[PDB]
């Protein structure tokens, strides 16, 4: 929606955008275009730099102050009593285009990070892609009692153990398959094939997608179990959904699940059983299966395509509980076995 | 709605409220009263100062920003690691109570301020008194071509014709009856009984009300004529339309609006014919009519009782073209042939 | 805001408002005023009635849906390919003006109605008079038991105990002095002086207002006690607190509340001790309270004037738990010792 | 966000939905959780169908009406005076998910379908892939004069020219490259290298893109001209951008643009020169460039890989001044030398 701001010489505009909103500068002028506004003592003065100036000082900004004045623009019109008018959007923060643009093929996964042993075997930790910002979220896993979200500014905070801040969850968590997508936390509801949306900004839920078919609470869940049935995933796709169902014979089906929306774009049904995997993750649109110790399948969903392969992985620790492939910075964000780690990807 | 911030210690809490709503604090913790929140290495810590020190520190404030730890609160739990928790609302901007309470009954009207004299014969000027603010608006009048309102941060500003902005109208006005209340401008759209709603932090029609049975466009103006029909005004009770109907053979009548569900809440018929009124305004929900030079009738609207009086008033000029009460000040906003002034009024 | 629809002739035009909002008609044209508007094989053929048939078809009603075509409209332009173009509102339902309108002085309380004997010895009952409804507001009193209302469709449902819906409430409530305004209950949040607006068609609070200095939880109730200390009421003039502070050594302070805005609208001190009080109401801005048996103490907040009075209240029952006047249909919404009744006046 | 409903027993619960959002039953009972809702005369009476009945009764439709009784739910609780409590979302309508999947790899474009003869050369016309609906987009091609776009309930309307309606739009258009998107139109803004949203259902701008270093207004446009610089088009991945960059040396260049965001999700560099380019189209994430003729090009973004081919196209004529992809149909909807046709395509 166009929002509207005028100042006359002098005195300065002000841009405003709620939350994480950024401004988009549509139109400006400084000059006079027309005979009533600015009241004072030539209706065709225009300065076509006042686009490129106030676009320069305010896009991607949460808030802009601008005088109107000659400290900031030049004169189109000396002698003139001049204005400054405005037109702008207030637009979701711009990202970088690269967490969108395919790395490659995966060679194979090698060891990168250890951050710390936790006194939990078991827990999930990643970053949001979409953002360029140094926060990790951390969700422990304690069967039956999951419920909380814990936010850490850095690396350096998460592994002293000194958090920002913990979100309390509308619903208990199924599960270490959580995810972080445009400041929106992504989780599977305790007994249910359901995806609840969290934000993480207001701190409410702000929808919730049903899973069609969806084996759920230790039906289908990872090697380890833990209620893993159900695991999202980010990719340079977006958003999906890593699960299984009956109608597969408990074999992995893949979902893309449009975060905005909440509605399921594309469906998936893979040769894998997912009680032998001992989780999997998306890169360019790709399942990767984790068997332990090596990545020994793919599903390629943008030719609907399988292959048998012999991808390296990590042979350090055997309870591999969470697998988050982060776009960004093209890691693997992983908890083995007590081990926080990130793991880095040959393309 | 309840709006929710925590900060484990030694973090700060970001309290923000869109356009000029201000911070409400409802509830506020420092200490723990729950073992998940804030990881670290006592869940009924509490601290009964901390809804006291947040409400000092954040009430009436566009923003907050407060840090949880030892430079602002006590330790309610030393060696217990502490997290702030609040809950708050944005509300809008608090008033003054003086600006709803009568000052008393009306003896007299006097001169006190002559701020200078324009080159337009007829208009109108304001003040926002739900604001504590130096704002003045300015509406000129010009036959069948008014359709802008000027804004100046300052008397100085007003005298001096030094405008801060001016605002496009989505419509053109009929007469000088407008009025400001709250942030919006309210004004007679040209050639229709409608009163207009236009918000002017965001510049933007935010509703319309008809004033049924309302004569409009030179049917039942004010004496000097203009287009005077339908006149606004603003006292300790609210919003108010001065205008008059065929039903009471071209009599006052006097009703008031609403100004935030736009719905008529009450309408009385008076005696005084609108077309021998120089102008009028309300003061504690009475009525006072001018004559030109005196105010020789009152219609009170508590007890629907009116009389005929002789209340002096200033005879110095005689095109008045704008009456406008501000129970802020409770001074008379006058636009008098040329001359912008303001007449005190004895109590 | 302005909505806009148009459709092209035999084509329906579907107007819609969220909620209770109901739509007014801004602007409407049957006819063309377009060369590119509807394309076929005129741009001055105008219907002056359209504007009258819209309105006559679509206001206060929450969805219209009219055919642009010769059924509902003339032709203003045989041969022309017409269209049906639409500007409106969504504003807030219609009242009847009777409700702001003072009836007069009060010259006795009598008794009316009597509906059923509760098997509660306290509690409190009400109806919003901002609406056309037959609908019953009902809250029992349960010492530190309190959070919960109960909506009948009818008196009848009432007292036949059939419930329409219970709405759980966000707090516990203090004492018996709630009321239903504009589809929003307003209660006082138990141990707090703060009114909670609690709004009954999308069940969320919608706000909270602080009453500064106002004492509460068994500090300054009504005689019969039961955490009585804030009672609100409604009248022509809107909302009300009546209440008691220490600056006025424990005698009632009655407050105007804005609804809409939640800001405290002028302040008046009594003589009236609230613990003396049996119970108090508002009439066309003027506090009555009650002793038992009799009103004995008006405050009339239009004058800041009181005066001893000797009006008559039923002397049947002596535990009077709540009274709340309707400026609706002008009775007295009582509960007296199990008894719910309603009380005639005369003015 | 949640929305809650609940009715006391023979009472019907109602769920609505604004706009085009549909009903999501998030959960549901019929029975008894608390001894204090619907006041009467067992708080473990439990339903678990009433969830099943609730989803199969409300879900995917826009309003819902249930009574709370024996005509529609089962009694789990005989004696016992029951009520149903549901929490719902407004969730936005469901889409096929075969409008996502890829078809296949292009074999050729062959004639299908022709509609009319126009008397414009030149223009653009479409359907909303995400709605299940028989609604045809119409805009035709007047050079800097084209500012509007006409909506047919069907085919059989479309080629009759009996519109529904038509949306004027906030800017003039500058070429063919027009698309509809779940609900919204999307359009280069005249003289500018801009991409605006206009919302349908509420007609006014949802927002604004820009397309960094696109050339604009007849400096790359397809061979035919009329400022076809930027082409927008549809596919199963979502909504695109097709221009190109003197960066790229007047080359075409591909951005995605995510339709809810309005953020740049990855671009390609092709080597095929626009200017030579009659048209071009997506399908699956592969631009598919026309020669007139022939496909003589195709760019893989999934790949970033491009190669020289020889896929068929219709030769029947040659003025190609719009080429649409719709991936519910999988059919190519196009404007050729006044020709409106629709052509089928090989997989
Ligand atoms: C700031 O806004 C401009 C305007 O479109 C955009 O091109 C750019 O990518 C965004 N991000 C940065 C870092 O400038
Ligand atoms: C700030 O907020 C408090 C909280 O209710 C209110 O009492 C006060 O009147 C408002 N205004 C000022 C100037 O403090
Ligand atoms: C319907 O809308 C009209 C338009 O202003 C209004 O005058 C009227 O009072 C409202 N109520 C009824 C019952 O018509
Ligand atoms: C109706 O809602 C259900 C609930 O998730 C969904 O599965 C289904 O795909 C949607 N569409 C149809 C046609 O039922
Ligand atoms: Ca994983
Ligand atoms: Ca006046
Ligand atoms: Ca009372
Ligand atoms: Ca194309
Ligand atoms: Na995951
Ligand atoms: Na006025
Ligand atoms: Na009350
Ligand atoms: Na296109």
């Amino acid at each position: 929606v166009v929002r509207r701001e005028l100042s006359c010489e002098s005195y300065p505009i002000e841009l405003r955008c709620p939350g994480t909103d950024v401004i988009m500068i549509e139109s400006a002028n400084y000059g006079r275009t027309d005979d009533k506004i600015c009241d004072s003592d030539n209706i065709r003065c225009y300065l076509p730099d006042a686009y490129k100036i106030m676009s320069q000082r305010c896009n991607n900004r949460t808030q802009c102050a601008v005088v109107a004045g000659p400290d900031v623009f030049p004169d189109p019109c000396p002698g003139t009593y001049k204005y400054l008018e405005v037109q702008y959007e207030c637009v979701p923060y711009k990202v970088e285009q690269k967490v969108f643009l395919c790395p490659g093929l995966l060679k194979g996964v090698y060891q990168s990070e250890h951050l710390f042993e936790s006194d939990h075997q078991s827990g999930a930790w990643c970053k949001d892609p979409l953002q360029a910002s140094d926060k990790i979220y951390y969700m422990p896993w304690t069967p039956y009692r999951t419920d909380t979200l814990t936010e850490y500014s850095s690396k350096d905070d998460f592994i002293a153990g000194r958090p920002t801040t913990t979100y309390k969850l509308p619903h208990r968590v199924d599960g270490t398959g959580f995810v972080v997508y445009d400041g929106a936390l992504f989780f599977n509801k305790e007994r249910t094939r359901n995806i609840v949306k969290f934000d993480l900004r207001t701190r409410i839920k702000s929808g919730e997608a049903i899973i069609a078919n969806a084996n759920y609470h230790d039906t289908s869940p990872y090697r380890w179990g833990g209620k893993s049935d159900i695991d999202l995933a980010v990719d340079e796709n977006g958003l999906w959904v890593i699960y299984a169902t009956e109608q597969n014979n408990g074999k992995i089906v893949i979902s893309q699940l449009n975060p905005y929306t909440l509605r399921i774009e594309g469906t998936w049904d893979t040769a894998y059983d997912k009680r032998s995997a001992s989780n999997a993750f998306m890169i360019c649109g790709i399942l990767y299966v984790v068997k332990s110790n090596k990545i020994d399948y793919i599903y390629n969903t943008d030719q609907s395509k399988d292959s048998l392969v012999d991808v390296p992985f990590p042979n350090s620790y055997q309870y591999i509980a969470a697998v988050d492939y982060n776009p960004r910075d093209n890691l693997l964000y992983v908890w083995n076995n007590y081990h926080v780690v990130k793991y880095s990807l040959d393309f």
